[PDB]
């Protein structure tokens, strides 16, 4: 089982398009972290994404990652493509996809971690899944109606 | 974020229908556990599922659960419906759905935990997700071609 996907899906009381625009322009200050990096444009001058080098602390351990982020407004989807860092000691591929859709009924938010392990001895990224989950729960608790 | 779903999805080198029949009739002896219970029939005499009371040790702690299992051969789906036990101290609802499908390309196996927390102070079931993940990885490593 070398190729796989972990998912955490949450219901949020908020319109999908609004919530996506919030997620797209926001990060969890309690968590030690910062980034440096650049904005990417499509060629008309308006940002289409970013490339960031993160310095962060996960389960007590300091780590780095380089991620390229792209977005698709029409499907309310953010994609983080990790190319380098501590995660690449365990994974050949590590992508994080964030989707927001309206309930058939507010909204449903889906974090997916699409991964390929280096070898069988690599863990699956349950530590990252819980991290992203708690971060989006925290951000969702500071948003409210009206 | 009280209602949600956790998913672990794995690729396995095995035909989907065969793998489903394996999963359907198998349990991880390393893990302390046993069950008692009964078989359920649809009314023609052939088993359609089971109702089991599990005694198991999760992350060092002894727990119990009562689960009703049903299956759908045509969609290769097993459904475990938990009605009682330690998990119900955290969740109003706790269902585990196991699906096996062929790759568009072997197979893709999907464990989903569909949950509703009692309150905001309840955890999401990352401990169960990792447990089910490692159990299906273990079972998949003992299966091989030909």
């Amino acid at each position: 089982g070398l190729v796989g996907k972990l998912v955490t899906q949450l219901e949020v009381n908020c319109d999908a398009d609004i919530f996506y625009k919030i997620v797209k322009h926001h990060e969890p200050n309690v968590i030690p972290h910062f980034f440096t990096g650049v904005q990417v444009t499509k060629g008309d001058g308006l940002v289409s994404g970013c490339i960031k080098e993160w310095n962060y602390v996960l389960e007590g351990k300091a780590m780095t990652a380089v991620e390229e982020t792209t977005h698709a407004d029409e499907t309310r989807t953010l994609t983080h493509h990790i190319t380098e860092g501590d995660a690449m000691k365990d994974y050949k591929k590590f992508d994080v996809i964030v989707e927001t859709n309206p309930k058939p009924n507010g909204s449903v938010v889906t974090y997916s971690i699409v991964y390929e392990k280096i070898n069988e001895d690599s863990p699956a990224p349950f530590d990252y899944l819980k991290f992203f989950h708690q971060n989006i729960v925290d951000m969702s608790a500071h948003i409210s109606s009206s």
